């Protein structure tokens, strides 16, 4: 099965692993993991974070034919399970020095959920892609401007984290995978870049 494939040692996963809108998987609940996780779940949420690691590396990018991506959810992959991976990098300075911190947010995420939000909406000034989703989709996806999450890592502990700005948005759009909800399921639909008064646009 797909997770068998994923999971092989040599297998890196690349953009012929990505399963596409209208596959019935994107819109399922996926189903929660339990603990102990099985060996194909962990190696699973490891194979996840590489292939975020080699969409971000240009040598790796080229070689896999990889489009840059932060996020992934295994309903992407064919696995209805609440497993995502998140990486986002933090950027050099104009001197040309690299951060502090490589990344401002680096996760695998089992069983993630956001359990409480601010009223306030936010939204990526341009618009949100997606690998599954090969159409031009305009539009402000609303989403929440913070959230405090939960979630497990790969041993079983559990973590509370409050996010705000492009790290928000980025968990979320891969928690809505393993609940069936696409980006543009976000967008108004009448018109894609109305602005309800109060938005937070983030640059
Ligand atoms: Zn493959
Ligand atoms: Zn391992
Ligand atoms: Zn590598
Ligand atoms: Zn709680
Ligand atoms: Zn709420
Ligand atoms: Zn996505
Ligand atoms: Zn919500
Ligand atoms: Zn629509």
């Amino acid at each position: 099965a797909a997770i068998d494939k994923l999971v092989k040692a040599s297998h890196l996963i690349d953009m012929n692993d990505i399963i596409r809108e209208g596959n019935p998987t994107l819109r399922k609940v996926a189903e929660e993991v339990t603990f102990p996780l099985s060996e194909k779940e962990e190696i699973l949420g490891e194979k996840m974070m590489q292939f975020l690691k080699h969409s971000q590396d240009p040598i790796m990018a080229e070689k896999l034919g990889l489009r840059g991506g932060v996020g992934l959810a295994a309903p992407q992959l064919d696995i209805s399970k609440r497993i995502i991976a998140v990486l986002v990098p933090n950027v050099e300075d104009a001197q040309g020095n690299p951060p502090k911190e490589a990344y401002s947010l680096q996760e695998v995420m089992y069983n993630p959920k956001v359990v409480s939000h601010s009223v306030q909406d936010a939204a990526l000034s341009d618009g949100e892609g997606c690998l599954s989703v090969d159409r031009e989709v305009p539009g402000y996806v609303v989403r929440h401007a913070r959230v405090t999450i939960e979630y497990f890592d790969k041993t079983g502990e559990k973590h509370r984290l409050k996010l705000k700005g492009y790290n928000s948005i980025v968990v979320q759009h891969e928690i809505d995978h393993i609940d069936g909800i696409m980006f543009y399921d976000r967008i108004n639909e009448k018109n894609p870049f109305a602005v309800k008064e109060g938005l937070l646009i983030l640059e």
